[PDB]
């Protein structure tokens, strides 16, 4: 039919029929003899695909004839007619090497029973003309050769060791000179560990932590930063752990990796939610989004999943991974520009990078591909640790010549080679995801010069490296603006409502940090001495009347407030929203997914005006429809028409050659033109429409090692078997499984699962057979919890907060009135006998809320006569 | 590979390529030129077939090589 058809059924392309990538039934004769005519999957012609000229090979016992046979060696000038061009006897080779007048080579010609040939001396590569040979440049080339650093030299190569590595007399090896032993540290789920290079002695750093992904540590200072997801907290702790604190707890959706800077004392994460590259110092105190939007200066390759963080600050330049649609390894000047793609290619889920300071070199780990690849800091040369054989390693660090990798679906610490993979080495298994890992010692952070030297090199907020390891620049925290003055940079104070300035102008802090019991300012000015008691708690927003609120409901164009300061004019005023939440024209924020999502999300409407989803400007890296709505350029060409309009969909573009399917990773779907990736295949999901993902499942393979085969066909990780859930739905990896052993921090309960040391009495049963909560009385409690009269733990934090958790209410009647006025509730509310801070809507309303708060109000509302009771 | 009288395996490629490649020589020794050629050696029954190094002989259908590499009798294939 036409192309407003928007639709195509099985075409079942059979034997002169080839559907292509782009589904085209095509004549087989198009199979690359000189017809090109299916430009639409661009199959029929392929440059070297469909050039193969496979006739050379042939058993070495065999001289393939110039006619295309294989005459033996035996039968090579044997006087006989052996084949049609008889190479055999038309080839005779006699001294052809021995002639000085033929054969002239560089070094050293070799002769043959039929012509001639030369070989060159070690170090010396041939050239084309096969008589010119020419010295290979090992430094470069093939930098396996030398441990370290290298000198190109005519002929061989000559091996060197920087600073703190003694040269070993047995030569293209370096060994180390420093006082201490390095150690891995790698992050578990819950724990921190400690575990020797060689495997022997394994240890616990730190537990607690609800889920942490990276870490980082600081030589200067003897520190370890990390990250907890779950928690969304920065934290770090001196090696001795005398010192744990919080670095930085706000606005953190998700920090996926972590980079400490060891020379201008700054700190790097990267933000998968919000999609940016983020800086700070290591208190945290100024911050400023670094990078955003695309890398690749014409938009393929933006922030989508970065997960991926390596320091350079010899150079200044921070690399970094994302394992998006369009993988890449792009880096970064430490100063926030020069942002460029090095590499893209060849990548589908780079979660691990790492930089050698010994040599020069930039690692990366695959976890789809299973590869581990170095190359040079502009990533020209790139040469493989590992063919992929690993089945999905996440973290990567090198140290001498060692390259250590946590895998996840072995869950397990691994070791090798650095160039060569070889050695590979098991170290220790853990129940849990090995997540990020690291090598402490001296040299993994080499002493260098900071170019800011004092005073922030004279900034006033922060002072970045420029790239290349020379220089710096001024920058301003996230809500100033960075005016460049005269010889200097001026930070302008301009920040919007609902946020406090410092008088000292070191940082805007929001509103509701001002005068909030802390002195969040290193001025103090936001908890001034002329300040209303603030009875509200620390976090909420503390109205006229006296009211509490949360900031989220802050000009949320709903007067939650009573008091009516929650929509206030003034305060409402330069409001701004979140960077990835598109502001309404009633001050509303909704996510800029939602700005012309075709629904009516916001009150005011403003998500579906057709004049400003007209006049719609959309970040780089999505793709903009008929409707204005900006679907991720990924989400372009695509058989499904997300964006609804078939506008996202130029069928004429979408099955023509500019998308055609990524031969390494985008598997293409006969049926339609789908670019599903490898993964996605029998993935027990129709990802793309024809099933074709799915078909060939019986006949798909698993990887030997790190994977579990279901009955189904299913291949998944081996740890994902049996972990409780059907992975698989024939529920074969939960058919047969043995309870897994308890860590440290988890608590092993009479059904022989294991579940949080913190849940213990929890007052939930989280354990199916309830022994979790038993001898409450007899528990103690942990430290940052606090014990109900019955013996139930609870978080400290809800403690005196109006909300009774523990069932005897004894984590809010045992505090004084929230405020010394003599009350408890704040906000007009209602206080029962257990004090319990009841909203005052709530007061009396349907089922006693409170223990002890049963209402004799039946004057308001009689139990019995209640809309609430639908049964009676 | 060609085996060499001293238990080397110099390649075919090697064989007579005017180098010492083996202690024996075995590749540049007694290069096999036109044996089955000359009638004075090399006399088999049937069909002399030429080599690298030396000779060697082969039969007829139906009829068995002797042990001295030079008679061919017929096979009894009853
Ligand atoms: C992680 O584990 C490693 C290995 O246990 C710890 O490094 C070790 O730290 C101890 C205590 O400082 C070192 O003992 C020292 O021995 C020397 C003599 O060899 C002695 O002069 C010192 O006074 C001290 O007793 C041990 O040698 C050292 N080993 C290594 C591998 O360097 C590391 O401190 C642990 N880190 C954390 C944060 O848990
Ligand atoms: C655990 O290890 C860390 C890192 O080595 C220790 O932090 C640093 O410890 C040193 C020695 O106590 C501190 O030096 C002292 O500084 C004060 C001034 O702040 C000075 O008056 C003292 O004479 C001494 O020079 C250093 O300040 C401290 N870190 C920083 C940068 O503040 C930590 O103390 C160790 N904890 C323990 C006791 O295991
Ligand atoms: C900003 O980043 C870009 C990209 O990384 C830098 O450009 C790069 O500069 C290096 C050093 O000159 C180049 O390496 C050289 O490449 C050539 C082959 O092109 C090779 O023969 C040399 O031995 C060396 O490896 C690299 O190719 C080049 N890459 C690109 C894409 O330009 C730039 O220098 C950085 N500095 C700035 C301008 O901020
Ligand atoms: C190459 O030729 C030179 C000069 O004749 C000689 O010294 C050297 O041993 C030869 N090497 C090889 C590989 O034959
Ligand atoms: C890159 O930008 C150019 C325009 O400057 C465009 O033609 C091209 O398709 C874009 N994609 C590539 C090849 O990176
Ligand atoms: C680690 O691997 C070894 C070797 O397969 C095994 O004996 C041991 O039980 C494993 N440990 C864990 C915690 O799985
Ligand atoms: C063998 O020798 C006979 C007699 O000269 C000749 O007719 C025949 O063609 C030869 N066959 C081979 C395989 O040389």
């Amino acid at each position: 039919c036409g192309d407003y058809s928007d639709e195509r059924g099985c075409l079942y392309q059979t034997c002169q029929q080839n559907q292509f990538t782009c589904q085209n039934g095509r004549c087989i004769s198009k199979t690359f003899v000189c017809d090109e005519d299916n430009d639409c999957g661009d199959g029929s012609d392929e440059l070297m695909h469909l050039c193969h000229t496979p006739e050379p090979t042939c058993p070495p016992h065999e001289f393939k004839c110039d006619n295309g046979r294989c005459i033996e060696m035996m039968k090579l000038c044997n006087h006989l007619d052996d084949c049609l061009d008889n190479s055999d006897e038309k080839g005779c080779g006699i001294n052809e090497c021995h002639d000085p007048s033929i054969s002239g080579c560089d070094h050293n010609c070799t002769d043959t029973l039929t012509s001639f040939y030369c070989s060159c001396r070690p170090g010396y590569k041939l050239m084309s003309d096969k008589r010119t040979c020419v010295d290979i440049d090992e430094c470069t080339e093939m930098p396996f050769v030398c441990s370290q650093k290298c000198e190109n030299v005519i002929g061989s190569y000559i091996c060197k060791c920087a600073p703190g590595y003694l040269r070993e007399p047995d030569g293209k090896t370096c060994r180390q000179n420093s006082n201490i032993e390095p150690y891995l540290i790698f992050s578990n789920r819950y724990y921190l560990r400690n575990l020797t290079i060689d495997g022997y002695f394994y240890s616990l750093i730190l537990e607690g932590l609800d889920n942490v992904v990276a870490l980082d540590f600081d030589r200067v200072e003897k520190r370890l930063y990390w990250i907890d997801t779950q928690r969304q907290v920065i934290e770090r702790m001196f090696l001795n752990k005398t010192n744990k604190e919080t670095i930085i707890n706000h606005r953190l959706p998700a920090a996926e990796s972590l980079a400490v800077d060891w020379v201008s004392r700054k700190l790097y994460w990267l933000d998968a939610r919000l999609d940016g590259l983020f800086v700070s110092d290591l208190n945290g105190g100024h911050r400023r989004m670094l990078a955003q939007h695309c890398v690749d200066a014409n938009n393929t390759f933006c922030f989508d999943n970065p997960r991926g963080l390596a320091l350079h600050p010899q150079y200044g330049y921070l690399y970094w991974a994302d394992w998006g649609h369009r993988a890449y390894i792009g880096r970064v000047g430490m100063d926030g520009t020069n942002k460029s793609v090095i590499i893209s290619t060849k990548l589908e889920w780079p979660n691990g990078i790492t930089i050698d300071y010994t040599n020069d070199l930039l690692y990366w780990a695959d976890a789809h591909l299973g590869y581990i690849e170095y190359s040079d800091l502009e990533g020209h040369h790139r040469h493989t640790v590992y063919d992929g054989a690993l089945p999905h390693p996440f973290a990567i660090t090198i140290f001498e010549d060692t390259i250590y990798w946590t895998d996840w679906n072995t869950r397990t610490v691994e070791k090798g080679n650095k160039y060569d993979g070889s050695n590979r080495q098991t170290l220790v298994n853990t129940t849990h995801r090995p997540f990020d890992i690291h090598v402490y010692h001296p040299y993994r952070q080499p002493i260098v010069s900071n170019p800011c030297g004092t005073n922030n090199g004279g900034c006033s907020h922060l002072c970045l490296i420029k790239p290349g390891g020379k220089g710096f620049t001024c920058e301003c925290p996230d809500d100033f603006r960075t005016l460049q003055l005269s010889g200097s940079t001026y930070c302008m104070p301009m920040c919007s409502s609902t946020q406090f300035l410092c008088a000292n102008n070191e940082k805007c802090i929001p509103i509701w940090w001002k005068c909030d019991g802390q002195k969040d300012c290193s001025d103090g000015s936001d908890e001034l001495a002329l300040c209303p008691q603030r009875f509200c708690r620390l976090g909420q927003f503390q109205c006229s009347d006296g009211n509490c609120t949360s900031p989220q409901t802050l000009c949320n164009a709903h007067q939650n407030c009573p008091d009516g300061s929650d929509e206030d004019r003034l305060l409402c005023e330069n409001h701004h929203c979140d960077s990835n939440e598109w502001q309404c024209a009633n001050k509303r924020c909704i996510p800029e997914s939602w700005q012309c999502d075709t629904f009516n999300d916001c009150e005011d409407n403003s998500d579906e005006d057709s004049s400003h989803c007209a006049s719609r400007t959309c970040r780089p890296g999505q793709f903009r429809c008929a409707n204005g709505r900006c679907i991720p350029q990924a989400w372009k060409c695509d058989v499904d028409n997300d964006c609804g309009d078939h506008s996202d969909e130029p069928i004429e573009e979408c099955m023509s050659s500019a998308h055609l399917c990524d031969n390494f990773t985008e598997f293409s779907c006969k049926t339609n033109y789908r670019c599903i990736p490898k993964w996605a295949v029998c993935n027990g999901v129709d990802d793309c429409r024809d099933n074709s993902d799915e078909q060939g499942c019986e006949e798909r393979t698993c990887h030997p090692v790190g994977d579990f085969r279901c009955k189904n066909h299913h291949c998944i990780p081996l740890r994902w078997q049996c972990d409780g859930q059907n992975d698989c739905g024939d529920n074969s990896d939960e058919e047969n499984c043995a309870p897994r052993e308890c860590t440290e921090s988890e608590f092993r309960c009479v059904n022989q699962q294991c579940i949080p040391s913190r849940w213990i009495c929890d007052h939930y049963n989280d354990c199916g057979d309830n022994s979790d909560e038993r001898d409450c009385e007899m528990r103690t409690c942990h430290p940052e919890y606090f014990q109900c009269t019955s013996g139930h733990c609870v978080h400290s934090e809800l403690k005196c907060d109006g909300s009774a958790d523990c069932l005897d209410a004894s984590d809010e009647a045992d505090c004084p009135t929230r405020f010394p006025d003599g009350a408890y509730c704040q906000a007009t509310m209602f206080e029962c006998k257990n004090h319990v801070c009841i909203p005052p809507y709530w007061k009396c309303d349907g089922d006693d809320d409170c223990g002890d708060g049963s209402d004799e109000e039946l004057h308001l509302c009689l139990d019995v006569p209640c809309n609430s009771p639908n049964r009676f």
